[PDB]
Order: C-alpha cells, then structure tokens, then sequence
C-alpha cells in the first residue's frame, strides 16, 4: 500500500560512511517545502545528522503529507535506514 508517497534525496555536501553501527537507522525530521515548490514538485534542502540534503518533492504536494526516504536514512554497509520527513507547506 502507498502509505507515504515514494520520495528520494541527494547529500548536498553531506558526509556518510560504512555505518550499520545502529544508533537510529530511521530518523524523524520536519520538512520546510515552499508552496510553489510543493505544487511543481522540485527539491528543498532538509537538515539532517549527515548534513544538508536536497529532497525531491512530489508534483502537487499538500501540507500534512508524510515522506519516508527508504534506504536513505542512517548509513549501513548492505543497505541504509529510512528518513521520515513530515511535509509542511511554507
């Protein structure tokens, strides 16, 4: 089932590594996405423990949406965790 709509990002000068050490594979964070960038579906820079990252916003996004960046959370050698972003239209 499509719970969260499928989302992705890229580390904008962010610094990962071969993790899998645990800590918190998943991270919970809140996303400032401007109203024009929500409707068109562009990218917005989210703050994480790894640093600044540019997250692909889906075309025609509403406030109160939820994103789960699967295999894109905390570092891991065979696969990464998830990054759960709560969409807020700015």
């Amino acid at each position: 089932m499509d719970d969260v709509i499928d989302a992705d990002y890229k580390p904008a000068d962010g610094s990962g590594g071969s993790g899998g050490s645990g800590g918190s594979q998943d991270l919970y964070a809140t996303l400032d996405v401007p109203a024009p960038i929500a409707v068109v579906g562009g990218k917005v820079r989210a703050m994480t423990l790894e640093g600044p990252v540019e997250v692909a916003v889906p075309p025609r996004t509403q406030a109160g949406r939820k994103l789960r960046l699967k295999g894109k959370g905390f570092p891991g050698p065979a696969g990464r965790g998830d990054l759960y972003l709560e969409v807020r239209i700015t």
